[PDB]
This record gives structure tokens, C-alpha cells and sequence, in this order.
């Protein structure tokens, strides 16, 4: 087993000297290294699952030892249900190493190989490999982190215990499963992506070089419906989008959709692209599509987390202050479950609505005046592969990346209030950031000429290296739009897969057709002036109902952060 040869992160090393975040920063390397090695947890919302369960465990165990006053432990101590029950320290009194026990257990019960009765799903093997890889990244970090691993102490074994109530609890092993499910084609549906229609996977994956069966992926269609969630404390639903059921007859708001889905959504050289060079760049800086060395969106909005809590810290000192150990405990519990929530419902939407991408609404149009049966996308950047950029294997309606962004963004927003500044919860904030560096666009990684080599550094292997580009960003209300609108510029979502076009696009004196400039370019608002206040019908559920991934983020971090970060109540589980 040679170890994947991870590239430099873009951060100050004195992050890692503060235990929460360096516990958070093991979860981000098994993300990435997950997805360049094929192993669990892949994909954006089981990805969030992952970080939101590591920092609920390292929350508690931080928590039980040195006690809040303004919130409780999420699990509490005396709950009768012993499912819900948090193990009591007796005795025990290190954060330090409560949090390492806490972090090791859960990260080693999520990402090791299944013991015995070969724990392992048809067509979703995971290679011996794969797991090694992810071991040798838990191992190297009990090494590196700071003050230590102490596994015979008290409280370190208190973190395990607290890390095992929460991995009993809440892991969803099978969540992503497949199996039973099949596109209904048809104007609108979901369907295999024309230009990934199938892959060629391993029959063996322990034998990657010997024969393929062909596999036609479809993304988690069953756990936003079936998996428990985190912290919600309501079902979430969207409007239904321009073209289906309710909004069937959102003719002027579908057609436009399509032009403006072409015009700033397409391959670069396409006479019809009218995106500029640096709305590339804004669609490339907030990809994160699962690619090598990458990872997922929950990664990258970790990342800016990150720099955001070390920005605004309240104190000095990153390796001994109670204060920022606790201040970074909880924002990392509050975002990352939030994160997961967000997962859980766009997931669910997803697969209800069952929206077709705009490549397959472009391509199948069927109308000479408004389709084009061979366009194609700028796509999602397929970053440190040879491969060509694609469309993720899941519905587009809403936006992954949206939601998470509003949940994350959000969050970030309403525990900050107050304290870098002052705004009302729904209007733009000043958590300014800079010197913030996206992995698609850090001068390292790159479209490479040949297979990926997994034994060797990125640097050392032929291929066009992405722009090194430097960004500095006014707000979280910045990071939120611009995070969102990067899927428009991508060609992967429309318009209304991210927010209602009327809260993210200029009007003109026709309805539901907005504003371009001189060449044809979509021309939005202000960020300063955006309000994610639009809201639509569904032909299912009575009652007014946001649009898009972006308003559906915002209302879950809301929920959450209202009700102080406590668990979703039993009784409104999923259970059919
Ligand atoms: O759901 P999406 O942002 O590819």
C-alpha cells in the first residue's frame, strides 16, 4: 500500500495547532482522500453526514467535560432512552484528550473496513486498498496531533464512549443505496447524463485491472426520504419547479431558463457562450465535485469555515485558549450538522421532483426556436483526471451546492451576529475573508494528459495547471451568492435550481425575462440588494414555499440555530 501523496493545503500552519481544528482537519483529509481512493462516505450529502457526526461527538465530549452556559450538550446525560443517552465522564477531565477519543472513534468507525459477514453491497464494493489508504491517514494524524494521543487515559476513553452513542445513533451505512431504482424518462425527468450514460467499473475491486462490468450510477435516491435527520425539527419542502406539476404553466420563466442556461452555462468555445473569463472563475472556485485530492463541497465550505473561526477568534493564542477551543467546538458542531441537514433535504427534493439537468433540458428540448441537440457544458471540472467535466448522477432541482451554502453561510451568519457586527438575520452581514484559496484554482492542480498516478505527487504528473487565484470576499451573504450563481456559470443547474430568478437577476418590463448586456450576458443584482423572499406553489402541499437550493439552506440553519442545537424528536423520523 503506497500512500496517496496529498498536495500542500493553502492555510497557516498555526490552525493545526488548535486541537477542535485539527480534528476537523483529519475529517477534511478523509474526505479528500475518500474520493481519490474510492472508499466510503462519497458524494456531497453522506460526506456532510460525516463531518456533522464528528463534530456532534467532539461537541458533547468537549461539552461534558467543560460545561456551557448559554446552550447544553446536544445528547443529554439523564435521557431514559438509551439511544439518546450521552456516557457521564465520573472523574474524567481532559478536553484534550476527550475530544481525540471522541474525534479517533468516530472517524475510525466511519471510515474502516466492515468486520465479518462481508459488510459490502453489489456494484458499491470498496477496495482493500481503499481502506488501507484511509487508515494510513487516522494513523498519521494520532502522530501529528497537538499535545498528543493518550489511549489509556480516562478521558480519552470517555470520547470513544461518547463517539460510539453517536455512531450507534446516527450512521446510515446503506443511505446511499440504489438498488430498485430507475429513471422514468420523459419532458423534464431525470436521466442518465448524455455524455456519462454509463462507466466501466471493476467486477473485482480488489482486481481494478482485470475485467469491467458496465454501471450506470444514480446518487443516493433514497436517503433523503429514509435517513434520520440531525437537528431539523420539521420537514422542508420546495416550490415546484417552472415546468412541473403547480408550475407547469411557468412557460415565459422555463423558456427563458434555457437561454440564459446556454448563454452562460457552455463549453468555452461555443459561439453561443457568452459567460466572461472570470465567470469561469467563479464557476470553477466553488466545483468540489468529488474529484482527486479534492473532495466533496462539504470540504471547501469547511475550508472557508475555518479561516473564518481563525479570522474572528477572540483570542491570541490558537493552542491554549479554553475560549477558542470552545468558540471553534461549537461553530464547527452548528455548520457541520447544518451541512448535513442541508444534504439531507436538497437530497430529498432532489429525488422527488426528479428535475433533468440543463444539458438534457438543452439537448431534448425538441423546439428548433429554443434547444440545441448538441450543446454542450463548461460541466463540472473533472480536476486532477483526464476524464471530461461532467454532470453530477443526480436530479437538479435543488442545487446541492445552494443548499449547502444557505445552511452553512446562514449559520456562520447567525452565530456571528453581534459579534463582528450587526445585521437583521435576512439581510448582508460583514464577515469579511481574505486570502481564500479554492483547490480548483490554486496553481497545483490541473486536467491531466494521461490517468491519474496515485503514487506520485500532483506536481510531478503532465497536465494544464489551473490559475492560482486569490480571493477576498466581503460577507458570508458574498460567499452564499456566489457559491450558488457558480453552478449557472458551470452549465450543471438552472437559474431556479439556486434561488427564484427574481431575487438573483435584473427584471425587464417583461415578465419573467431578465436583463443581459450588449452580448447577451446575464446581468444580476447587487449582492448588497439580494433577498431570497420569492416564493412559489406545489400541487401536494397547501401554502407559500421557497425556490430554490439557496432559501432552503437559510431556513434550515434558522431552524436549527433557533432551537440551540438539539436533536430531531423521534416521533418525526422517517418510518414508513
Ligand atoms: O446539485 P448541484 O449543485 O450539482
Amino acid at each position: 500500500v503506497t500512500p496517496i501523496p496529498l498536495p500542500k493545503i493553502d492555510e497557516p500552519e498555526e490552525y493545526n495547532t488548535n486541537y477542535i481544528l485539527f480534528w476537523n482537519h483529519v475529517g477534511l483529509e478523509l474526505n479528500r482522500v475518500t474520493h481519490t481512493v474510492g472508499g466510503p462516505l462519497t458524494g456531497p450529502p453522506l460526506s456532510a453526514r460525516a463531518l456533522g457526526m464528528l463534530h456532534l461527538a467532539i461537541h458533547d465530549a468537549y461539552f461534558s467535560i467543560c460545561p456551557p452556559t448559554d446552550f447544553t450538550t446536544f445528547l443529554s446525560p439523564d435521557t431514559e432512552n438509551a439511544a439518546y443517552r450521552l456516557p457521564s465522564p465520573n472523574g474524567a477531565n481532559d478536553a484534550r484528550q476527550a475530544v481525540a477519543g471522541a474525534a479517533l472513534k468516530m472517524l475510525s468507525s466511519l471510515y474502516m473496513k466492515p468486520v465479518e459477514q462481508p459488510n459490502p453491497n453489489p456494484g458499491a464494493n470498496i477496495s482493500d486498498n481503499a481502506y488501507a489508504q484511509l487508515g494510513l491517514v487516522l494513523d498519521r494524524s494520532v502522530l501529528e496531533a497537538p499535545g498528543g494521543v493518550d489511549r489509556e487515559s480516562a478521558s480519552f476513553m470517555f470520547g470513544e464512549d461518547v463517539a460510539d452513542v453517536f455512531f450507534a445513533l446516527l450512521n446510515d451505512p446503506r443511505g446511499a443505496s440504489q438498488e430498485g431504482y430507475h429513471p422514468t424518462p420523459g419532458r423534464y425527468k431525470f436521466d442518465d447524463e448524455p455524455t456519462h450514460p454509463v462507466v466501466l467499473i471493476p467486477v473485482d475491486p480488489n482486481n481494478p485491472n482485470g475485467p469491467k462490468m458496465p454501471f450506470r450510477q444514480y446518487h443516493a435516491p433514497f436517503y433523503g426520504k429514509t435517513t434520520k435527520r440531525f437537528a431539523t425539527q420539521s420537514e422542508h419542502f420546495l416550490a415546484d419547479p417552472p415546468g412541473l406539476r403547480s408550475n407547469a404553466d411557468e412557460t415565459a420563466e422555463y423558456d427563458d431558463a434555457v437561454r440564459v442556461a446556454i448563454a452562460m452555462g457552455g463549453a468555452q468555445a461555443l459561439n453561443s457562450t457568452k459567460r466572461s473569463p472570470w465567470q469561469t472563475a467563479q464557476g470553477l472556485y466553488w466545483a468540489y465535485d468529488g474529484s482527486n485530492l479534492i473532495g466533496t463541497p462539504p470540504r471547501f465550505y469547511n475550508q472557508i469555515v475555518r479561516r473564518i473561526a481563525v479570522t474572528y477568534k477572540k483570542e491570541e493564542d490558537l493552542a491554549n485558549s479554553e475560549v477558542n477551543n470552545a468558540d471553534f467546538a461549537r461553530l464547527f458542531a452548528l455548520v457541520d450538522v447544518a451541512c448535513t441537514d442541508a444534504g439531507i433535504f436538497s437530497w430529498k427534493e432532489k429525488w422527488e421532483f426528479e428535475f433533468w439537468r440543463p444539458l438534457s433540458g438543452v439537448r431534448d428540448d425538441g423546439r428548433p426556436d429554443h434547444g440545441d441537440p448538441f450543446w454542450l457544458t463548461l460541466g463540472a471540472p473533472a480536476t486532477n483526471t483526464n476524464d471530461i467535466p461532467f454532470k453530477p448522477p443526480f436530479p437538479a432541482y435543488p442545487s446541492g451546492h445552494a443548499t449547502f451554502g444557505g445552511a452553512v453561510f446562514q449559520m456562520v451568519r447567525r452565530y456571528y451576529n453581534g459579534r463582528v457586527g450587526t445585521w437583521k438575520d435576512d439581510e448582508p452581514d460583514n464577515i469579511a475573508i481574505d486570502m481564500m484559496i479554492s483547490e480548483e484554482l490554486n496553481g497545483v492542480n490541473r486536467d491531466l494528459r494521461q490517468p491519474y498516478d496515485p503514487t506520485a505527487p500532483i506536481e510531478d504528473q503532465p497536465g494544464i495547471v489551473r490559475t492560482r487565484i486569490v480571493r477576498h470576499f466581503d460577507s458570508a451573504w458574498e460567499l452564499m451568492f456566489e457559491n450558488a450563481i457558480s453552478r449557472i456559470f458551470l452549465g450543471v443547474h438552472w437559474r431556479f435550481d439556486a434561488a427564484a430568478a427574481r431575487d438573483i437577476l435584473i427584471p425587464t418590463t417583461t415578465k419573467d425575462v431578465y436583463a443581459v448586456d450588449n452580448n447577451g450576458a446575464t446581468v444580476f443584482q447587487n449582492v448588497e440588494d439580494i433577498r431570497y423572499t420569492t416564493r412559489g406553489t406545489r400541487e401536494d402541499r397547501e401554502g407559500l414555499f421557497p425556490i430554490g437550493g439557496v432559501p432552503l439552506g437559510i431556513e434550515i440553519a434558522d431552524e436549527i440555530f433557533n432551537n440551540g442545537l438539539k436533536p430531531t424528536p423521534p416521533e418525526i423520523q422517517p418510518m414508513p
